[PDB]
């Protein structure tokens, strides 16, 4: 006898660090290009954007490769393309660091609510991050998906036989973690770490600055769902 | 995530799993084309070559299966084979091979749709495949067979533990599951290992397996396996 029954959690940049490592890869990529191009010139013009193979580490590497070949008019040396491959390989072999307060927060939540990890990305690398994280033991239901759109979240909830009104999703993206869930009648917790359509006065949302606030926020949303 | 199958009385097998690549649709043809285009690029450097297995075997452990990792392993192999002589323009060409493979035409194999529909009349059906989730999802949509495969399960590896996990979610014991595929090693052997049944259809002994040369034989094979299963349980 309670309103919210299930709490979902994003992976990358919610449960564990990810973007930091992609920023390191990007820094290394630009260092390679700086041997060929004047990158201190508002004039380049990437457009890594255009070459997205995907947004995961494999897609990033192929995109970095195409970009480098394009921007250097195919003058880039094979030895330096090998260095871009080593960036992706290094990014793929990154043990993920769990975000401080996350294990405590999930444990506290898992004491009163069912939980599910819903992560979009490369299946292989995401399974590796889940394993590396040590968080498997708190998540008996784990979903890796190719897209976070309303229908994918709906499909997930349909497998739990649970209406969206009894679900809270926690994530670092208003666009891909909160908005789609609101769209099907759910609740969100946003912990920031792609314009989105979330209304400035959205009542079914809390912004929680760090994971230590997630349990209180779930309970707050649960009381609201009970009154509403 | 799979959800428990409604099991029917009066039959023993309840669920039939299908592989995709080289079972429901053509795949290997396109990978062989990829490999011949790769060799054609290399031919301008060297008098394929099989430094490629070396590289792919070590990269499996970071990429898993699929065309994206294949492309990166090809780049790495070409740079090795040509002692870093390979032109960026030709590496460009390797990336295009990979791009082409990632959108390869999905041509369903003769007789498959009728076989699947026939089986689906009496049994739950699931598509179980390893590799790239996004690419495998796109192949089922390109194929035209989406209406028959609402249940779709992409895994990182096809091994007994994985198959057992999939079945645990359907809440089904392995003796009520048949798996159909073209690879003995990946499709059939791991399912036999956890106590299931197998149909082996290679893409051009063992009482719980049938070797069936083409898909038109699959529905009869399922029925025969079901009959055997029922006499034992
Ligand atoms: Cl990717
Ligand atoms: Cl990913
Ligand atoms: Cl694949
Ligand atoms: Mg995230
Ligand atoms: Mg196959």
């Amino acid at each position: 006898g309670q309103a919210i029954q299930l709490v979902g959690f994003d992976g990358d940049d919610t449960l564990w660090k990810s973007e930091d490592y992609y920023r390191t890869a990007e820094a290394d990529f630009e260092a390679i290009l700086s041997g060929y191009l004047d990158l201190g010139d508002s004039r380049m013009q990437q457009h890594l954007l255009a070459v997205e193979f995907g947004y995961g580490a494999k897609g990033m590497t192929l995109s970095m490769i195409e970009t480098a070949i394009e921007l250097t008019e195919a003058r880039i040396e094979a030895r330096d393309i090998q260095r871009i491959v080593e960036i992706g390989r290094a990014t793929l072999q990154h043990p993920v660091e769990v975000i401080a307060g996350v294990r405590e927060a999930v444990a506290a939540i898992a004491a009163d609510y069912a939980v599910v990890l819903i992560t979009k990305g490369d299946l292989f690398h995401q399974e590796q991050k889940i394993e590396q994280s040590g968080l498997s033991d708190l998540f008996p239901r784990i979903e890796v998906v190719s897209e976070k759109d309303p229908q994918t979240y709906a499909r997930v909830l349909s497998e739990f036989d649970l209406p969206a009104e009894r679900f809270v999703m926690i994530g670092n993206s208003l666009r891909s973690d909160v908005e789609p869930v609101l769209a099907i009648g759910g609740w969100g917790i946003y912990t920031p770490y792609q314009d989105h359509g979330v209304a400035a006065d959205e009542p079914r949302l809390r912004e929680v600055p760090d994971p230590s606030g997630w349990p209180a926020a779930v309970r707050a949303l649960d009381a609201q769902a009970g009154r509403q």
